[PDB]
């Protein structure tokens, strides 16, 4: 029925009410970061690997002490019945069965409870709230749900200006609530707030700065996602992609260094682990899957991915993540 | 209304004669320099720093002493009377409305003295005349009209070869004189003559060569602008932006070092101010806001420019301008 | 009839079923490698020489002991009686015309001993099968068939997913068998089970990392060809044009290294000579020019090649494709 | 009448026949070549310096003892008379009144002796012959007629492939005649022989290594050409201005430096010297004058040229050709 990702995008646009397509594909400003986050995937090359034993090819890892099906999750991505009735729990449950974490948002349009409910080992996203009681209260919440991580979301002090949605007059629809509830820039103090308060590991989401990173360990993160926010913060926002090997080697194992942005195929996730990513973050082509089919359709993207990533391992003589990590690659044009 | 600036310039299209939105925005001989001035800003990458402490983001600088609301002044433009009846008051009083530097040129279209009496601490624009005592003459006319700062245009021994205009037959219209009147070019020697006639800080517009920069630190320059002019001199000169970080470097503090060109967003405020400079010039797009809306237009575009940088500022980490020029840069592709 | 490579696949596209030449055409995944191949090979120029003397201006090489009249063969390409309902036996027919080396398949849509019987000292490309007493008896059969290379394909542990077969539900027709039967990946043990086996220069197809060269030269190969497959494997493998010069250095004269991928002209010849190659392999304008006119259109193309070829290498200054060898190149934009 | 060369090409489309307008401006193969001397002067920008004295600004050198108005010549481009009836005389008299140096070409309908008749100091292209005291009587006769230098052209050992010829039939008009005559691949011995039989300086036409320029400064050249002969010999060679800085240091002041090859304007010869080059020859924009307008035509876009030079010396801040050979220049994209 699909084949690729790309299949997948046209049944979303033919599904969604534009204006909703434009809130989940554009970028802010002239989105020129947006446009970076796939010039940089297709500007890497592989360098694979030939006649390795391939016995037992295996994509799982070990991330946050759990195993996962994939070097894989699903990016946070607020108010999900935008795009489907079921929401964060078509998502939730086809991620759990897939065995890929699965990150509830502050913003999500089910309750966080309910969503971890779904079981599946999931993730709990964090905005910084006005007073920082009500944010570690909400670091509580997740916790006691039985959430594993906290991914401290940190590159939104305020949201980039999103042309399409001005230029739409786009709002959140009044079926569509912030579930959670019934917002304040955060520093390096409010991390410490947070790490204080839980015993999650805390994952800082949207570092681009090598010196950030160092400084997420010395903040004693348990991980960086690092991300331009797929491009809808700062527009011009170096690609994370692009600054991953060189945080990659700053960190020096100091902690799991995750990207995202542009992620579309396995051939995209075998490229981030050779540039040293732990883990990917995919984040729209997992909506155009629940919008286009529900629950059934993020099961089968992440099905499909699971397939194109092994493919994509083996082919390059990858046995094992930690093998593909070990991977060079080579720059190339357009 | 306008989001952006690019819809700024459909509507100047639309209400302007072809052959003035033309003389507007040609550039000389085939255009390559007009258009590399927009391949630089677009191939330039942020690193955005994270979590830092953005209570008081401003945007102000202090530029030749004084105040400024945003590290940006207007361009000197020849003949605003083309874009609206109005002309250089229009610009003029939005600018001061804005609290952003307004130069005025040599060749306006109402007079230096009615335009520096708008108020709003101008600049005026110098074009060396046929004979010195003339040349100091404007000088001391725009002194004592009370403009702050002598920007000696340095890059026009003559003018460059505007095809748009030859193949339109373009002609400074009946109603459009230059007000300061009732030309040869310029040297070192002119440079000296002008300081030597002023207190007010000289900046010398249209330096590229590194050179030349240290040279007019050398020369007493209180700063240079650095600019190929928006493309219209030489057709082939090296973009402003791609020369700033060099001459920055060069100059070590000797003086303020501006940029224009090509300037159409806050996050190209931003870049420029990652690559060292002090403030920006924009040209084009004020000029889009006079013709379509006269001084509310350009007020409006002054303010979404102001929201624009603030904007990027706060999401790049960076609570000051000063903080934003130790921003770093990754160059990109295409 | 003919002038260049471009006029003969225009020619195939009408005479072949779209789903046909699909499979002839296409790449795995995105089609990012099927691209690139041909990138790669347009940013190349080479720096003629001039004045020199080319009296006898030879296109020869000795490759594997055998002189060959190009520095080509034609690459392996199954189930060739889907182009024409000669197949395999009009290529090798005209290769063995032409003085070229012709590569008999695996999956050949004649049986090996029937191509062989042609004449034209004949290769054989090897691919893995299930058992390794099976594999062997392949390697025996080509060798007492008379062919005088064992090609072993490394770099198709499985096959790369084709997205124009899916989304064409293409299948064998049953007009085509592999007519060498009545598979699993390989491993260096099961190199070492080959070179064992046969006094046959054993040549590796599909290496692109430098160590895996230098691992080829120890294992015994007597050649590897620098490929990846076409752009039907691994989507995002480097080309091997891109590691030619890497692994020519790293081989040091320990083994012939050949190349294949976007082989479209005797230009093309040139600079893969030019970047150090020892031959090429040219894949798919040999199937265009049999599906357009059989074995006199192989045999046209062959010619045309031949003189490209001569052409070229008289234009740079080379009497022999070892002159060429050390011809420099510079690489340029797109 | 005409304000670039750009609306010249469009004229001479109209006027020429199809399969005349394309042996002129085809190139041979997959015309790369021809392509990239036009991508490799839009790469090149130039640095131009400010406040420099331009009260005597003149393009004017001296190139082999003698006084020209331009750092200009026109190219060798044979029959000429397939652009017009007058052919070579209509060029030959516009590039005397205009103080441009001529190259009369060893193939051109109109007779040397003739060519040079018309005064204006003119240059012999040299194609070397069959055997040696044909080519030497050629060299001979060129002396004798006054010619003042030898261009021997050392880049066809025979013809490039010119495709747009094979598919157009195209074929020498039986009004068109070689006059000079009622072919052999030279070398350094020929070369040799030429130097030995002429007091004239000697010029290499189609250098492009480094060790070919070092080898015709030993071997008594007065000069080279750093060409790729128009993208109509090797396809994929290297284009001259890509060359050419490399070459000026490598000769040393040791002969003058030329370069051809998509020359179109000011700007261009403006880049070409900044890169090193003495002069700069222009072949295809000539023959576009000469067919849209005979003598005035060629006449016309002498003088344009010779207005765009000065236009861009003086922008530049050269006051002599010699300053603007010491700009310098950065390279951009695209
Ligand atoms: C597409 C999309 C991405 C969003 C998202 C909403 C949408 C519709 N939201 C929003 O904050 C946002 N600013 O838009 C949000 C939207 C509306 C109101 C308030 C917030 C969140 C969020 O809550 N908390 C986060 O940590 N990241 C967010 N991302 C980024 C995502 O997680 C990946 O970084 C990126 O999508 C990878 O790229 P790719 O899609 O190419 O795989
Ligand atoms: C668009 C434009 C730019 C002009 C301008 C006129 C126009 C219509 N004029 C003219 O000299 C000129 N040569 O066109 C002029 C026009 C007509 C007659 C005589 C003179 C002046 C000028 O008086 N004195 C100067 O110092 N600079 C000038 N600029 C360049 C501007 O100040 C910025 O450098 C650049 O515009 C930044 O680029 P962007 O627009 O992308 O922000
Ligand atoms: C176009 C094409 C290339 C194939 C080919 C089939 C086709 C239709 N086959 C296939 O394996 C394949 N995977 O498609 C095959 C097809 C269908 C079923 C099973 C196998 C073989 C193969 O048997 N054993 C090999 O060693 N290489 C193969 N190549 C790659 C070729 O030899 C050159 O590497 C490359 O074509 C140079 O590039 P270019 O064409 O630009 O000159
Ligand atoms: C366009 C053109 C260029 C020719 C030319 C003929 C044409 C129609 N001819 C031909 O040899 C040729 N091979 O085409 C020729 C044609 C037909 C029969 C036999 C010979 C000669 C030639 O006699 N002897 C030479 O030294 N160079 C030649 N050029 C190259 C020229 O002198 C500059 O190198 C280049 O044109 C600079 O580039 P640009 O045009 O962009 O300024």
């Amino acid at each position: 029925t699909y084949v690729s990702l790309a299949d997948l995008e046209r049944a979303a646009r033919d599904v969604l009410p534009g204006e909703i397509f434009d809130f989940l594909a554009g970028g802010s400003g002239t989105e020129a970061s947006l446009v970076a986050n796939r010039t940089a995937l297709e500007r890497v090359f592989v360098i694979p690997r030939m006649l390795r034993d391939l016995t037992d090819v295996t994509t799982e890892i070990d991330i946050f002490g759990r195993r996962a099906a994939l070097p894989m999750a699903v990016a946070p991505v607020a108010y999900q019945r935008l795009f489907h009735p079921e929401g964060e729990l078509a998502v939730a449950r086809a991620a759990r069965d897939a065995g890929v974490p699965y990150t509830i948002c502050t913003l999500s349009s089910v309750s966080l409870e309910e969503i971890a409910a779904v079981g599946g080992r999931p993730w709990f996203q964090l905005y910084w709230l006005r007073d920082e009681k009500r944010s570690l209260d909400l670091v509580r919440r997740a916790e006691d749900a039985g959430c594993e991580a906290i991914v401290f979301t940190v590159d939104v002090p305020w949201m980039g200006r999103l042309l399409r949605d001005m230029r739409n007059g786009f709002a959140l629809p009044e079926w569509v609530t912030a579930a959670n509830f019934d917002f304040a820039p955060a520093t390096w103090e409010s991390v410490e707030a947070v790490r204080a308060h839980t015993d999650l590991p805390v994952v800082l989401k949207g570092i681009l700065a090598v010196e950030d990173a160092r400084r997420a360990v010395d903040a004693g993160a348990g991980g960086i996602v690092v991300s331009n926010h797929g491009g809808r913060q700062l527009d011009g926002a170096v690609p994370g992609i692009e600054m991953l090997g060189e945080i990659v080697a700053a960190v020096s194992g100091g902690c799991e260094v995750l990207v995202d942005g542009g992620i579309r195929s396995g051939g995209d996730v075998l490229k981030a682990t050779a540039l040293g990513a732990s883990a990917v973050l995919v984040g729209r082509p997992v909506m155009w899957a629940l919008a286009a089919a529900g629950q059934d359709g993020v099961r089968q993207l992440l099905e499909l991915l699971a397939e194109e990533v092994r493919d994509a391992m083996g082919l390059a003589g990858c046995e094992s993540v930690g093998a593909a990590r070990r991977l060079n690659t080579k720059l190339g044009v357009v």
